[PDB]
């Protein structure tokens, strides 16, 4: 069948594992799983279309220098995730973009912006801010929460749609 | 606040009222409401952003000749809806596109493609077909059902996102 190599990218502790765990095994990872390279692949029906979502949850901290180069060349879609209480995670959602452009030899590659953790009162990255970066980037902006599942499907499915025009 | 004039467009009996009724008043309209010009407007939080969704559900049958011209000039986003069991509704999702381009003096205007009624066994418009029209159009493709609510939010929210880059 059709199938999709989505890489889930972003900083440490922003949520990208709780995102994926939400998508597949249907629960919140309050508890612990301090991980690096993780691969799940699912038989999924997106808009009447049968497809394999093959998703590479990645490691935050840069124990990961040129190893980012590998999978990034083998990623069709990229979910660039950050958190709304960690302004710094936002600031770094640019050098991820820049390294992807590097390895891809391309300046527009399927990508979605995800300001995660939105069920929190501890807001620091306003939407308005985040949104105009998506704008600067030409990539969508979808806010999310792995606590509430809120946003999680919109998030992954949008990216797929991005790949479809590419 | 920010606010969004979404027009919901498409053929007769494809579902565009059951779509909207699903979005707002939270139920399926099995029963009856054979309608023309209908306006609902909602205070909605889309991705941390407060906005007024002002949505014009429209009439199917062309009792509607130049009256389409009016609201179409006052529509930011357009949901172009059809049904998966009515190949003809598909075929006509082009002359809606063409009249919008007409009145807009524009060839790319925020728009989403919605092949509705997907909870049905009576399929006639395959995804593959529909999808490559979205492609031909550069507009997304989202399948939906007002029976199951399935797709309904993805549908409207995507379009908003389309308007945001425009
Ligand atoms: C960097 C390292 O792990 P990492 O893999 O580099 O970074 P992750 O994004 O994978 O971290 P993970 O998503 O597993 O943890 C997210 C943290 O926020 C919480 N969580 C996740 N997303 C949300 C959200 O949407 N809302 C709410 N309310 N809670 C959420 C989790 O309980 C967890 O403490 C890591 C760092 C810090 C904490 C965890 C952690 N980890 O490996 O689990
Ligand atoms: C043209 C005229 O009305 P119209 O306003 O021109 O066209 P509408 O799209 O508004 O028609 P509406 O959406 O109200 O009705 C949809 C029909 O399919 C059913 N329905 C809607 N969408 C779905 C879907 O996702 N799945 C399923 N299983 N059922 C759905 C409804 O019960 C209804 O019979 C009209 C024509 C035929 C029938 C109704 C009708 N109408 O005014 O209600
Ligand atoms: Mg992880
Ligand atoms: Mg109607």
């Amino acid at each position: 069948m059709t199938e999709y190599k989505l890489v889930v990218v972003g900083a440490g502790g922003v949520g990208k594992s709780a995102l994926t765990i939400q998508l597949i095994q249907n629960h919140f990872v309050d508890e612990y799983d301090p991980t690096i390279e993780d691969s799940y692949r699912k038989q999924v029906v997106i808009d009447g279309e049968t497809c394999l979502l093959d998703i590479l949850d990645t490691a935050g901290q840069e124990e990961y220098s040129a190893m980012r180069d590998q999978y990034m060349r083998t990623g069709e879609g990229f979910l660039c995730v950050f958190a709304i209480n960690n302004t710094k995670s936002f600031e770094d959602i640019h050098q991820y973009r820049e390294q992807i452009k590097r390895v891809k030899d391309s300046d527009d590659v399927p990508m979605v912006l995800v300001g995660n953790k939105c069920d929190l009162a501890a807001r620091t990255v306003e939407s308005r801010q985040a949104q105009d970066l998506a704008r600067s980037y030409g990539i969508p902006y979808i806010e999310t929460s792995a606590k509430t599942r809120q946003g999680v499907e919109d998030a992954f499915y949008t990216l797929v749609r991005e790949i479809r025009q590419h």
